[PDB]
């Protein structure tokens, strides 16, 4: 498993894969592990479904339970405060977080991308882009290349993409665009309107023609 | 990595698949698993290239110094004593030997599949079809479903290829037919004018149909 | 043992074998593994009889104190959560849930099947047919062949039994038909009507049935 | 695996199953363990088929060797004394010896049964019968009820076969009668005229009648 | 040690031997196995007379108490749940129950026959005897031959002295008829007028009449 | 299993029992444990009846070749010399040994019991009895009261029955007089004419009379 | 250390030996294994004196607060069971039990033994006799023998004394009569007038005639 | 270290990186890695300078031994196959082998590089390009990117130098160019005119135009 | 076991016990560990007889080889040397040596102890006694009060047979004089006449008389 996140002026995008295995044994074939956790937040495990909606139930139970009680939505950095214990309480896969700050000075700046070490500490990503999971090497290797052709939204999420097509292309724990049946990774949006999933063809058709570039 | 042999009326076949990790990394693309040692004799180890070749030349120059010695081929039986004392010395993966009996009274009920345990004793296969690797158990349960299917040598090169496919559909280790790279599974044929190779052309159209029927 | 559970077109059937062993010893010869919980759900645990029939009393009596404190039975959502919090304080062998959603807005898309893994997550079965137990690989790659049959509930039956004789035919562990003491496995099928038990005498003759066409 | 020989006036019969396994998966369906290595005198090793055929054919070169040196075969005392050095050498599943003496006194006595243990030592049966394997228990637990019904060949026969069945009815690594595929166990009779090896359909007739009266 | 319990039409017999030892020395000569713990039900645990005689006492109490706090006796299903909630908690020996049912619809088939597993779990034997113990196998086994005899009580505890022979004839930890000392097997019959302890004549005399017949 | 040898006026008496066993698993009825190894000397080994009558032949044929080669028999310090370098070279059972010595001064007190250690070492006993085994303890602690009626050959036959029935009572490895299948005590006599086996009914008879004194 | 205890018509006597040694280190001369707990009640530990007399200090303080308490004194059914809770929680060397019973229909046999086993499991003795301690097997063996020679309270005295003597014979863990410091073991007689200790002439002298006897 | 050989039309190029360190400590600053063996072969060993430089002399003793003896120097499929024997023998850092073959039928393509894994398996390129070393996965996900600008010598030094640049960028074990000692990596390049090495003003005028570049 | 040796005006006396036991249980009563093996030396090993047995027999058999092969015995300093090199091939219980030195200057002052430690290093006593065994310790210090009373050969003598005595007092493992069976320690005596040994009387006196002092 393999999920990507990086910044366009604007907003930012996430999208991981759709496989699990046990060891060498193929166990799912449309796991979904991104998820809209707030109006302003998405989050990702690299695991099994049930831990990753697990976690996304959770970490939403408590966003609201703060915003029901206090009647204000806590800041981008009272988030990530909240985040980490809960990922020092459960310990592991560690998660993924993007989100909006509509709170910053700069609209065109305000995408964030937070990750956590084995150790449990935070840190907020500045080079602009961030992969974790088994294939993370090959993702950000290819995005290091890839992001100089990042403008808008249509470009990073195309960007996300291959990167996620290359991770897959070399590791065999991640599953590549499945042109047979039918199922393709999932994306997730968020700007300052909100977090929005991206439509099943709008991925069919950006898989399809990084697969046809690539023959 | 998975190498099916399966008995037709005449003859006999054998194909393997073309991928080669370490654990969760591909490290080759274009592997070849299937040698032809004899003018009637073929082998198949599931592993890396360099052991299966070796496998296949020291088999290859054993048989040959005989020959050349003694002045006539082997039997049947006496090139599977001296298989098993191969086998028995280097201990590893386990080779897959099928081959076509010139001396039996039937013509065509004379092809013949061998197989090795782990503890090197040999077998001689009465069920008509035998398959050894990681993905095996799958490509057995589909033969045992497929093989009513099996008329000739065509027929049973379609059933091996789709017990290929269906091997790799189950197992990450298992490569499949490649339509952006061009990399197909390789595939012998022993009958009583001896072994041959196929070309990759029919073995491409094969598993193109094989594809197309799936979707 | 193993327990197969597969969807049909208005409803859903679980079956299981019906053999305990000790290692290499027979223990019992008509154990029962598949029990009706409530009146659309039914559950299904690979092991001794013991063990499934205190699960499934356990379950029968959470939902039914529910039931009786609320006026209201628990949505399938709501079933399922409570399954995991059982499954999850007990620590062995994993359950298999099967039941029918009435609040569905598709009537003939309401059949569910759950599956737990190792660490106790559950999953929702999208590919229309699940197997556990030592048996199951067998078993759904039985189905993965048989699906394109199934059309109602005597077809799915047809091919349940048919994957659990599959299942038992290369499983020293699993049971088969026992034509000399007349001891077959037991099957229950959900629809809109509710959970019911399959008489025997329909288990016997589409066992005779399979059992002579595979002759 | 389970192999029976037990003595009747004027020979003994020799008997084993036909089943394979890797623990709890079945590896063959028509494995012979019993083979004839004289003209007096039959062997039977409970394991793999290629463990046993070793031992025979070691078996009978050795001794055709000494009949080709000597030009007189080895006496019955001679010949257990070489399969010992054999069976300690090689130290594994044990073997199992019955043949016929030629030079004793009484003819009606002439039957043998030689059995190894674990450390190699070996004793001769006075009981009149003997099992090794995994269901040995169950077989002698059989025989010890039905040796009181054995006056010739036929019953010998028979009651070894429903020792074998008796056997495989308790252990799950022992095969039953194989009424859908046609594999039966094989029996081997040795007599004042030699040892020779009985047809299949008499074993399938033994067995049927078996199996009709247990219904 | 082994205890040994057959069911018989109107009621069922439960036995055990007489002998204690700490490996290969003798411990005692008189041990008694079998208790009476309920107008309907005995118990039997195979091993040292204090284990056995606490547990019935135990049992006992835990009954009288629930009969005198709600003036009315278990059911047969609430007394094997109580049984189970003593084992469990203990965890060792496992215990052996055989009672008559007189709620019943038929009175001949009302006998009962519970086995606990080693992991605690407890059975309701379908196939009409159970033996537990060190030489359970080889009374087992002698029964499965000797049940069709059994047609009354007599017959029953004939069947079952026979099946104690046998299993002491085969295992130096369970003692046999003391012809010398006159110590012979306990013997509890439990019918529609309650469980009676058998008397040590009648049990004397099928002994003898048991050895004189094996002579 | 438990040898015992004993010395009356004139000569030494040897008997063992007929029992040998897996663990708790009865193996053999009629096992042979004592041998005449020479003219003046009887040897005897508690265990299986391979390794004692291996033993036998070992000696039998190193005192034949000295016999032969310097054409007069070793002497009885020669003798236990040479056992004792077969004893050491082996190592494990441990044997018995007795003999007369034809060249004592007194013919009265010629009998000799020879007995080795656990580190290998002979000793010469002086006590006039000697038991080893598994029943060693009761055996000698029996002669211990017993050797005081021992004044000819009848008496210390009779003697050396009853310990080995003392050594039975106590030991559940040590067989016992067998009435009902016939199977009674092998015995040797040693005097100055030589090294006798007794016959069975005067074995018999003596048992017949302890078992009937006993009762 | 020994202890032996024997029952002759109309009570029951007890004895034991005053050594007490650190492995092959003499450390004690005239150690007091026996004491009386009761007036119908006396026991004993193979042990150090300390561990022994604090037992026995123990006993006796928890039976006269019962006494005191209920102003009745215990059955003996229940003064059983109250030092097997003694037992339990302590756990060790293990006590030996004496007394009389006064509530018995049969004055004549109202001598009691109570044995516990490594586990803290009570037994009551059957064959009027029992030992403990390391030399337990020799002085059963000896009163074996030495049981028919009781018919009152000074002959049950002798042969207690001759088995502490043949005790002491075998192993060097046990104290013999010391003839030379004058240190005799102590005995304690129970009868229908209650629990007595033996003046120590009498011990004195039957071990003296002893002694002669065996000169 | 690593050490990166990618192929361009007409022959092949290999650099490798100058960094040799024990841990988190540097130990060296000019190491060497790549060394010329041949007229139309080159090697490069990842790890100490003294390693490469032996294993480097001891293939060119081993080729110009071979070259002087027979007058001829061995052909390619020969020189892998000498190579292999040496890297099993060493058997630890595995050598890479690039080359050009003179008897290839198209002079375009017959540069060659040969690859060893961990078990000594020699492996032949056919994706055109390949790197060895810690920074391996670095240097080849840079040169599947920047594979398509090679189209002459100097197009494929640049891209090496990149790979090169990129592989060190990621890891702290590979050595990037000094700009302030003037220490630049080493390269060698093959063609059909033989093996040359590249002077160091041209691989300082392309790190400098990459860094420049990338500034 | 405990040998004590002690020094006279005019020779040396050695004396041993008679016990050997395994642990805790008496093996032997009448072991004989002093052994003359030459005219003017005398050796003993503390342990079983076998093996002070084979040590002087061997000591003998070398002494005696070199005193036939050069026709003169061995100096007293050349036989400790040739003692120590038999000690250390054989590493285990140690020996001790004492002889007397007939090319003394003062025949007085002849007389010689020798002892070896653990290490297997050669000592010569100087203080006049050494004791060596499980009992020494309490052997020497009765000889450091009792050696002032030594003036001949009957005063060491009896001063040797108290230590024996006392060591035998406190440790279990050192059996006393047996008053009963009649069995003393053996003794002997090296003068300017040769080794002797002490008759069996003078022995006894001895050991009656100081029992009767200590009484």
């Amino acid at each position: 498993a393999t999920i990507v996140a990086l910044k366009y002026p604007g907003g930012v995008v996430m999208a991981g894969d759709r496989r699990s295995t046990q060891g060498n044994m193929i166990s799912g074939r449309d796991v979904r592990k991104v998820y809209i956790t707030d109006d302003y937040t998405a989050t990702g495990i690299a695991g099994t479904a049930a831990v990753a909606v697990e976690f996304a139930r959770l970490y939403a139970v408590e966003l609201e339970h703060y915003e029901k009680l206090e009647g204000v939505p806590l800041t981008f950095a009272g988030k990530i405060n909240r985040l980490a214990i809960m990922v020092r309480g459960n310990l592991l896969a560690l998660p993924l977080l993007a989100g909006y700050d509509i709170h910053a000075s700069d609209p065109q700046s305000a995408g964030r991308i937070v990750s956590f070490d084995a150790a449990g500490g935070w840190n907020i990503e500045e080079e602009g882009y961030q992969a974790v999971g088994s294939g993370s090497l090959f993702a950000k290797s290819s995005m290091k290349k890839l992001y100089s052709q990042v403008t808008d939204g249509d470009s990073g999420l195309r960007v996300a993409v291959e990167a996620l097509y290359d991770a897959a292309d070399d590791d065999s724990a991640t599953g590549g665009p499945d042109l047979v049946r039918g199922i393709f990774p999932t994306a997730v949006i968020i700007d300052a309107d909100g977090a929005v999933d991206v439509p099943e063809s709008r991925i069919a058709e950006l898989a399809r023609a990084i697969i046809e570039s690539r023959s």
